[PDB]
C-alpha cells in the first residue's frame, strides 16, 4: 500500500579496535534498524544485514537460505581473499553438508566432548607447571592459551602420539606465519596428506575419536575421503578461535577485577560466567559468511530478492536489548543467556561444546594455580590482532609471585 524505501547501503571499512570495544559502525547499524545495506572492503556490491536476534535465527536457520549459492558470485566481504574449495562444510547445503556434520556430530556433542576432559586437564596442568616452573614474566598466549587448544583437538581427533608434535606445527604454520603463502600453503598440504592417510586407515574403524568417525563414514560411502579430510583439517585448526576468544576473556578478567575476584569467590558460578563472557565478547571483525535467499523472503517488512546476499551479525544479536537486558553489562548471573556465540542454524559451530570445555579447565587452571595474577601491562598496552577476522590478543603479558 505505502512504499518502504530500502535503507542506504553503508560503507563498513576495516578498522582495527582496540581491546575488546564494540564496533561503532556495527552500533550505527544496529540502530539504524532490523534490516540495513552494507558494503565491505572486499567483493562487490552490497549486502543486506540483520542485527536483531530473531532476524538472526530466521536467515541461518531457515532453508529459504543458502550457502552453496554463495560461491556463484563476488559478494561483498571483509576477507581479502575468497572463492574457496566448495567441498568446505561452510559452503555446503542441506544435500551434503548434513553428510559430513552426521559424520563426526557426536564426538562434539555434549557428552561427545566430555570424553576428553580428564585428558585436557592434565595436559593443560603439564603447560601451567611449565609456566610457573619459568618463573613470572610470561605470555599467557604462548605459554597457554595457543598450545592448549591444539593439545585437545589432537586428542579428541585420536592423532596418534608420535604425530602430535607434527600436528602442533603444521597448525601454527597454516594460515598464520612467516613466508605467508609458501610455508602456509605447504603445512596445509601436509595436513592434508596426513589426515588422508589416518582416515583411509581409519575405513573401518569403530573407534569414536573424530578421524576414526571421519574414516567409518567415508568406508560406509557417506562421505567421500576429500570431503573428510578437507573438515579434518578445518577442526584440526580451528582451535585458535579458542586461543583468541580465551584470550579476550583472561584480558577481561584481568583488567576488571571484579570478574576475577568472582570467579575466585563462587567457582560454581564459573560456567554460566563462560557463557556470559561468550556471549559479550566481540569475536569477530564485521561479518563472516553470507547467506544467499533462494527464493524472496520478507523480513521487518523488507523485501529481500531472491539472489540477494545477506548477512547476520551474532555480535549484535547477543547485544539485543530484548533478549539480553542491559546487553552491554558484562552479569554472571544472567539467568536465560540464548547466545549465539557459536552461530545457529545448521552452519552453528561443531566446536562450540568443546569450546566451553576448553575455557571452564583454562578458567580453572589460571584462576586457582597462578598466585597474584594480574596483568603484566596497563590494559590498553595488551596487543591485539590488527588486520584479522577473528579479534583477540596477539600476546596476554601477565606477571604473578614466583
Ligand atoms: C569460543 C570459540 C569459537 C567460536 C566463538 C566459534 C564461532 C563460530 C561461528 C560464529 C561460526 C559460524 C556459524 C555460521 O556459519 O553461521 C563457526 C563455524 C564453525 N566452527 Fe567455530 N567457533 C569456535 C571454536 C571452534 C573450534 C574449537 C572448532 C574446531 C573443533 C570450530 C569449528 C567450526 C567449524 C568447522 C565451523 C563451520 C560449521 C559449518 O558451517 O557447518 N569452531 N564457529
Amino acid at each position: 500500500t505505502i512504499s518502504q524505501a530500502v535503507p542506504p547501503v553503508r560503507d563498513w571499512p576495516a578498522v582495527d579496535l582496540p581491546g575488546s570495544d564494540f564496533d561503532p559502525v556495527l552500533t550505527e547499524l544496529m540502530r539504524e534498524g532490523p534490516v540495513t545495506r552494507i558494503s565491505l572492503p572486499n567483493g562487490e556490491g552490497w549486502a543486506w544485514l540483520v542485527t536483531r536476534h530473531d532476524d538472526v535465527r530466521l536467515v541461518t536457520n531457515d532453508p529459504r537460505f543458502g550457502r552453496e549459492a554463495v560461491m556463484d558470485r563476488q559478494v561483498t566481504r571483509l576477507a581479502p581473499h575468497f572463492k574457496p574449495a566448495r567441498g568446505a562444510v561452510g559452503f555446503l547445503d542441506p544435500p551434503d553438508h548434513t553428510r559430513l556434520r552426521r559424520s563426526v556430530a557426536a564426538a562434539f556433542t555434549a557428552r561427545g566432548v566430555e570424553r576428553v576432559r580428564e585428558r585436557s586437564r592434565g595436559m593443560l596442568d603439564e603447560l601451567v607447571d611449565a609456566m610457573l616452573r619459568a618463573g613470572p614474566p610470561a605470555d599467557l598466549t604462548e605459554a597457554v592459551l595457543s598450545p592448549f587448544p591444539i593439545a585437545v583437538i589432537c586428542e579428541l581427533m585420536g592423532v596418534p602420539a608420535t604425530d602430535r608434535h607434527s600436528m602442533h606445527t603444521w597448525t601454527q604454520l597454516i594460515l598464520s606465519s612467516s613466508h605467508g603463502a609458501e610455508v602456509s600453503e605447504r603445512a596445509k598440504n601436509e595436513m592434508n596428506a596426513y589426515f588422508s592417510d589416518l582416515i583411509g586407515l581409519r575405513s573401518d574403524s569403530a573407534g569414536e575419536d573424530v578421524t576414526s568417525l571421519l574414516g567409518a563414514a567415508v568406508g560406509r560411502d557417506e562421505i567421500t575421503l576429500s570431503e573428510a579430510v578437507g573438515l579434518a583439517v578445518l577442526l584440526q585448526i580451528g582451535g585458535e578461535a579458542v586461543t583468541n576468544n580465551s584470550g579476550q576473556m583472561f584480558h577481561l578478567l584481568l583488567s576488571r577485577p571484579e570478574l576475577a575476584e568472582r570467579l575466585r569467590s563462587e567457582p560454581e558460578i564459573r560456567p554460566r560466567a563462560i557463557d556470559e563472557l561468550l556471549r559479550w565478547i566481540p569475536h569477530r571483525n564485521a561479518v563472516g559468511l553470507s547467506r544467499i535467499a533462494l527464493e524472496d523472503v520478507e523480513i521487518k517488512g523488507v523485501r529481500i530478492r531472491a539472489g540477494d546476499a545477506v548477512y547476520v551479525s551474532y555480535l549484535a544479536a547477543n547485544r539485543d536489548p530484548e533478549v539480553f537486558p542491559d546487553p552491554d553489562r558484562i552479569d554472571f548471573e544472567r539467568s536465560p543467556n540464548p547466545h549465539v556465540s557459536f552461530g545457529f542454524g545448521p552452519h552453528y559451530c561443531p566446536g562450540g561444546m568443546l569450546a566451553r570445555l576448553e575455557s571452564e579447565l583454562l578458567v580453572d587452571a589460571v584462576l586457582d594455580r597462578v598466585p597474584g595474577l594480574k596483568l603484566a601491562v596497563a590494559p590498553e598496552d595488551v596487543p591485539f590482532k590488527k588486520g584479522a577476522l577473528i579479534r583477540g590478543p596477539e600476546a596476554l603479558p601477565v606477571t604473578w609471585h614466583h
